[PDB]
C-alpha cells in the first residue's frame, strides 16, 4: 500500500552537513517529499513526540538530545514507505548497520546507538501520531 | 471525559466583526483555547477538510464559501467539550436557532444555514481528523 | 496613513480569560486584523523580539514573563494604527491607566506595570522588525 | 560581512529530483541553512513574492510557474552570503550556465531562463523582504 512516514535528521547528522545527501537518498529511491521543514524541539515538545518511550532508561538523554540543536522532518510517501525507509536507514546502531548495510543512511552518517543521524516512523501507528505532531494537513503538499 | 474540539470562524462571522465576541463566549463557558490561528482555505485545502461530506449537494458551494476569505480555528479544550461546543454554537439553521437557542453563537452571529457563523467538529472521529488537519502537535501550547 | 502594527496578549490578560474582548475591541475600533495566531516564546525567541531593550534592568524578567504560558499576537491594520492602538491600549502602568484612561485595555485588563495585559509596537521600525519576527508574509491574510 | 540570503528551488528542479542535491552543495560550499521549509505559492502569494517586477512582461508566466507546485525555500547564512549564492547558482539562462559555468546549480539543474531550477535574492533590499515573506523570526533556527 501506499504510505505516508516521518523522518526527522537528527543533530549529529545535520552538523556532519548530511542533509542534502540524506534527502537526495530518498528521493533517488522515489519517494514523494509531501513536506519538510527546519525546527527546533524545545524538551517538552521534544518528550511529547517520544512520549511512547518516556519510561526508557535512555529518556531523558534521547530528549535532550533531540532538543540540542534544529532538526528537519520530512513526510514521505510511497509503495511500503514505512518499511521501505527503514531498510534504507539501516540498524539502530550506526556501527552495526556499517557492517551490515554499508550503503544505509546511518552506516553512512550514524556515529553510534544515540547519534545514529535520522528517525524513522516504526509502524503505521507511530507514523499517524508523528506526522500530526510535526505538521498538520495545511503543510502538506 | 476531558477532550478537545476544533471551531472554525467563517467568513460571514468574521465580515460581521464577531471574532471576539464568539472567542470569548467559548473562554467564559470554561474551556482552554489550545490552539489559535487567523488562515486562509485554499479550495483545495477545503475540499480535504470537508472530504467526508464530497458527495453532498452543496458541497463546492461550501468550499468556495469556506475559502473565500480568511477564517480563524482554534482548538478548544474541556470535559465533554466535542457536545458542549455544539451546544454552544445552536442549530445548523441559524433561523431556528434564534427560535430555540437565542444565544448560541449561531442566534447571535449565524444568517442562515450556510452562512450560520462557525464551524465545530461533530464527533470524536473528526475532531481527531480536523484538529491534526489544521495544526501540528508543535502548534498545541 | 494606512498602517500596521503588532500586538500581543500576554499570559496575564491571557490568563484572566481576556483574549475575546481585547480582540473584539480592536475589531470595534475599526482595525483589520490581518494576522492572528497563539504560541509560545522560548526564552531565546522573548529575548530576540526584545531586542533593543536587552541592556535595561526588567530585561531578563520580561522575557521570563513573556515566555511563561502562551500568548496570541495579532497583526492590526489602519489609518494611524500604530499611535491609535497605544491610544486605545493606555499607559505602560495599568494603575495610571485606570486613573487617565478607564476603558483602555490596561485600565481593564492590567495588574500593574508588568502584568500589563499587552505589547504593541511603539513605532514604524518597531513595529516594521515586531510582525516580521511573528510572522511571515505567507501569514498575513 | 555576514549575510542572510533566500533562495528558493522551483518546481522544474523539484521535479528532477534535485532537491537533496542542490541543498547539500549550499551546505559544503559553508553556509549555515537557518530556515527551511517546504510550501505551495497561492497565485497570489507568488505575485506579492515578485512585487518589484509586476510590470515586467513574463509577469504572469512567472506566478503560474511559482505556484504550479510545491517549492522549497531556504535561509542561507555566510560570509558575502548574496554575492556568493548568485555565483554558485550561475547565469540566469541555464543555456549560458552550461557555457561559462559548468558546476554551477543552473548548469547542472537548469533547463533554460525560464525554468532554470533556483532563485535567490537578488540584493541586500530584496533579501531582507525576501526572507520576511516566507519566514518570521521564530522560523529562524
Amino acid at each position: 500500500a501506499v504510505e505516508r512516514t516521518l523522518i526527522i535528521v537528527k543533530p549529529d547528522a545535520m552538523e556532519k552537513g548530511a542533509l542534502g545527501k540524506i534527502l537526495d537518498r530518498f528521493i533517488q529511491e522515489g519517494f514523494q517529499i509531501k513536506a519538510l521543514k527546519m525546527f527546533r524541539f524545545t524538551p517538552e515538545k521534544a518528550g511529547e513526540f517520544y512520549y511512547v518511550h518516556r519510561e526508557r532508561p535512555f529518556f531523558q538523554e534521547l530528549v535532550e538530545f533531540m532538543s540540542s540543536g534544529p532538526v528537519v522532518a520530512a513526510v514521505l510517501e510511497g509503495e511500503d514507505a514505512i518499511k521501505r525507509v527503514r531498510e534504507i536507514i539501516g540498524p539502530t546502531d550506526s556501527e552495526e548497520a556499517r557492517k551490515v548495510a554499508p550503503n544505509s543512511i546511518r552506516a553512512q552518517f550514524g556515529t553510534d546507538k544515540g547519534k545514529n543521524a535520522i528517525h524513522a516512523s516504526d509502524s503505521p501507528e507511530s507514523a499517524q501520531y508523528e506526522i500530526c505532531f510535526i505538521f498538520s494537513g495545511l503543510e502538506i503538499v
